[PDB]
């Protein structure tokens, strides 16, 4: 049941209970999470996007971005809304059509307008390699395998009231989960697995916020990609997932047959699992339909530490061994205050006109664009380092960046960079106070790349700003579609701008 390459996908508006809790949403394809879009490494997709949403309380316009993916050549459809494009406008549809060359891997989707994804428009997206270097590792690799963890509300995005702490009500797992308050013995999802065989789990952290401690009772997990880059086999009994970010892990059903609990503790919200709070169940094929018995140790022995996964190609780090050596090396001034965060003092509010637009348009330098402050432009085929030092509240921050993944040079709580054979990745926590995490990577991609805390409420409250890559070469790259110069001048007319 996954679709595409090829393929339309609606935009509605429905009724869900995932957690027991009825609430209307903003779905793909009917369902929380939205369908698995996939296709293999290469190939060519074209998403026609039909936005049938009627609701305004959580926006009838939308965008999506294809997260992870590169589109080179193809910046226009990468759905940042008025990074990209404008949004579409309901009765409207849009066909994204790209391609995926280079890359092949696990990524998801989901609308990139507002907070609107939180309101239920986020699913995976597999681009399978037939010649998957990591492929005798497993045996099963299809829809059962992808796990998905996601935060779920019962307060409408748009609807989450100006000061007020912002927390989730429910952890779905596969779409399903019990709510932290007002608890009921509501559905948990069941992953089934054959005593004997190896799955490839891929692990997809659709958050708008929280990042999950990932464990299953008596099980160990051997991740081979990271946000798209393979890795090398690396052992481990939990994972602490920040949001947007991917894991592939084998696991091994290699335990007693019988029912093991599945668990994905978020950082904030219910702490726990009370009630089946927090909670899946993994079960062999042949075991009693029954709730696992078993438990989480107190500590875990081998938790997931970021400098320990190493790439499985010789990928190095690009630049000189040393912090600064780059050809543009950067530190942003990372902060918030009274409610909004802001990028070396200047916080994100959209433009009228898409970035992208405006770059076609004639603007030609980063000063040239809108908003003011918020676009730095990047000079082409040339190393960028970027420090994000921490410390801005609400973190830990999943900074990601559009159009590229990047050698993290310096992870979370280690100081001590690594210019040899870092993880490459395309989220990233940038840790606590007095961290340094650094991201570096070549441009080869021109367009404007978004950046942007990948916590969707920091987004919202200006936690962002674009690198306009390679401004004079946008255009003649980036051919754009009839359909997408009609964005606009539709969006414009409708909203009376
Ligand atoms: C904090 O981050 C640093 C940098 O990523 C980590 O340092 C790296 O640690 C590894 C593992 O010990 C070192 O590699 C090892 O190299 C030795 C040669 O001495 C080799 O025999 C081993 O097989 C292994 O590959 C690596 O050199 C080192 N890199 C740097 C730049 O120091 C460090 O482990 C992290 N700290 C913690 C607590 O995880
Ligand atoms: C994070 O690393 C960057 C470099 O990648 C540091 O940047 C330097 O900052 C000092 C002032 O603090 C400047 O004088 C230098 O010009 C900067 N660039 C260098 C040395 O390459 C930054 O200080 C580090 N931040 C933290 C919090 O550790
Ligand atoms: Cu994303
Ligand atoms: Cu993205
Ligand atoms: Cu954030
Ligand atoms: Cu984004
Ligand atoms: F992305």
């Amino acid at each position: 049941a996954q679709i595409g390459p090829v393929t339309d996908l609606h935009i509605t508006n429905a009724n869900i209970s995932p957690d027991g809790f009825s609430r209307p949403a903003v779905l793909a394809g009917g369902t929380f999470p939205g369908p698995t879009i996939a296709g293999n490494t290469g190939d060519n997709f074209q998403i026609t996007v039909f936005n049938d949403l009627t609701d305004p309380s959580m926006l009838t316009d939308t965008s999506i971005h294809w997260h992870g993916l590169f589109q080179k050549g193809t910046n226009w459809a990468d759905g940042p809304a008025f990074v990209t494009q404008c949004p579409i406008i309901t009765g409207q549809s849009f066909d994204y059509n790209f391609n995926v060359p280079g890359q092949a891997g696990t990524f998801w989707y989901h609308s990139h307008l507002s907070t609107q994804y939180c309101d239920g428009l986020r699913g995976p997206f597999v681009v399978y390699d037939p010649n998957d270097p990591n492929a005798s590792l497993y045996d099963v690799d299809d829809d059962t395998t992808i796990i998905t963890l996601a935060d779920w509300y019962h307060t409408l995005a748009q609807q989450e009231p100006i000061g007020a702490a912002i927390t989730a009500d429910a952890t779905l797992i596969n779409g399903l989960g019990r709510s932290f308050t007002n608890t009921t013995a509501s559905p948990l999802s069941v992953i089934t697995v054959q005593s004997g065989k190896r799955y490839r789990m891929r692990l997809v952290s659709i958050s708008c916020d929280p990042n999950y401690l990932f464990s299953i009772d008596g099980h160990d997990m051997t991740i081979i990609e990271v946000d798209g880059v393979n890795s090398q086999q690396l052992t481990v009994d939990q994972i602490q997932i920040f949001a947007a970010q991917r894991y592939s892990f084998v696991l091994n059903a290699n335990q007693p047959v019988g029912n093991y609990w599945i668990r994905a503790q978020p950082n904030s919200g219910g702490q726990g699992f009370d009630g089946g709070i927090n909670s899946a169940i993994l079960r062999y094929e042949g075991a009693t339909v029954e709730d696992p018995t078993t438990t989480a140790p107190t500590t875990f022995s081998n938790p997931l530490v970021e400098t320990d996964l190493h790439p499985l190609a010789d990928l190095g780090v690009p630049g000189q061994p040393f912090r600064g050596g780059a050809d543009d090396p950067l530190v942003l001034n990372l902060a918030f205050a009274n409610g909004r965060f802001s990028i070396d003092g200047v916080s994100f509010v959209p433009p009228t006109v898409p970035v992208l637009l405006q770059i076609l348009s004639g603007a030609q330098n980063a000063q040239d664009l809108l908003p003011a402050g918020s676009v730095i432009s990047l000079p082409s085929n040339s190393v960028i380092e970027v420090a994000l030092p921490a410390g801005a509240a609400g973190g830990p921050h999943p900074f990601h960046l559009h159009g590229h993944n990047f050698a993290v040079v310096q992870s979370a709580n280690n100081a001590t960079p690594n210019y040899v054979n870092p993880i490459w990745r395309d989220t990233v926590s940038i840790g606590g106070t007095g961290d340094n995490v650094t991201i570096r990577f070549t441009t080869n991609n021109p367009g404007p790349w978004f950046l942007h805390c990948h916590i969707d409420w920091h987004l919202e409250a200006g936690f962002a700003i674009v690198f306009a890559e390679d401004i004079p070469d946008t255009a003649s790259a980036n051919p754009v579609p009839q359909a997408w110069s009609d964005l606009c001048p539709a969006y414009d007319q409708a909203h009376n701008i």
